[PDB]
């Protein structure tokens, strides 16, 4: 609606570079553009072009041509969103390990804005493999993209896109009852809390596997899992193992899934 225009004002650089870059902090770089194709490609090609992006951040009020999970893509209308991708180096880290990083992320943007609810809906949680969602909708898509040493982490959370601009399955912070959502704010909280998680992850900190979790929409469900390829598996989800994977129970078969789009059963 025009309506909701008014509730959009636009993001503050500087006091986002404030509070988020020094001492403290190991975000190196933020900025808010006012337009771009993708923040994951962007940021892919300037790893791409050489530059060091580890601790680099990319936020952008509007995003055009954005980028889903398997070629899919990812609607957008202009400061309805937290638009953003982050450089994270991982070569570090074992590469067995690196699906983790996806999930940490959700984790990060699920914890940003969890408070801003005054209560809790059913179905308010995280769906594997990159999904947040609220009272069923997608409130949050989640993309990790690999360009050597580096993965990009791209998030796209609903603060007051309406479903009827993007898509018919999502929902946004204000159509769960927060009446006037702060853009920095959360931007803020959701970058700090992606830095912390993103530690862990490099740590491989129990503690990161633990909190997913607990906050798990999938764990414990029936499920149908539309694989990559097109063929459907359907089983009650048990567990995540070490490699971010979603173990399956089949009929007391186990069936270990590394990508597929995950539908929750009755
Ligand atoms: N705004 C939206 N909110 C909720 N659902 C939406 C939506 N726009 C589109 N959809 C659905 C959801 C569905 C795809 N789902 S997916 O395959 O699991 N992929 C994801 O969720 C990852 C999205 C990452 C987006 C961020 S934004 C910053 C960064 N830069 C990018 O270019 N990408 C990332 C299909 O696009 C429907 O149309």
């Amino acid at each position: 609606v025009t309506d909701r225009d008014r509730l959009r004002p636009p993001l503050d650089e500087r006091s986002l570079r404030d509070q988020l870059i020094g001492a403290g902090s190991g975000w190196r770089q933020l900025d808010v553009v006012a337009q771009t194709g993708s923040t994951n490609a962007d940021l892919l090609a300037r790893a791409a072009s050489g530059a060091d992006i580890d601790g680099v951040v990319l936020i952008a009020e509007h995003q055009t041509a954005g980028r889903g999970r398997h070629g899919r893509g990812w609607a957008a209308t202009a400061r309805a969103q937290i638009i953003l991708s982050v450089g994270v180096r991982v070569v570090d880290v074992p590469v067995q390990a690196w699906g983790w990083l996806s999930l940490a992320a959700g984790l990060a943007v699920l914890d940003s804005v969890a408070p801003l609810i005054a209560v809790p809906p059913a179905e308010t949680g995280l769906k594997w493999p990159n999904d947040v969602l609220a009272r069923g909708g997608k409130l949050a898509g989640i993309l990790a993209e690999v360009a050597q040493p580096f993965v990009v982490l791209g998030v796209g959370l609903n603060v007051t896109q309406a479903p009827e601009e993007v898509d018919p399955d999502a929902t946004s912070l204000l159509d769960l009852g927060v009446a006037a959502p702060d853009r920095n704010r959360i931007a803020s909280r959701l970058l700090r809390e992606l830095e912390a998680r993103i530690i862990q992850w490099r740590n491989a900190n129990p503690q990161l596997a633990a909190d997913y979790r607990a906050r798990s929409l999938t764990i414990g469900s029936r499920v149908r899992v539309e694989l990559p390829g097109g063929q459907d598996v359907v089983g009650i989800a048990r567990d995540i193992d070490d490699q971010g994977r979603l173990c399956l129970d089949v009929g007391g078969r186990t069936v270990v899934v590394s990508a597929g789009d995950v539908v929750h059963l009755r």
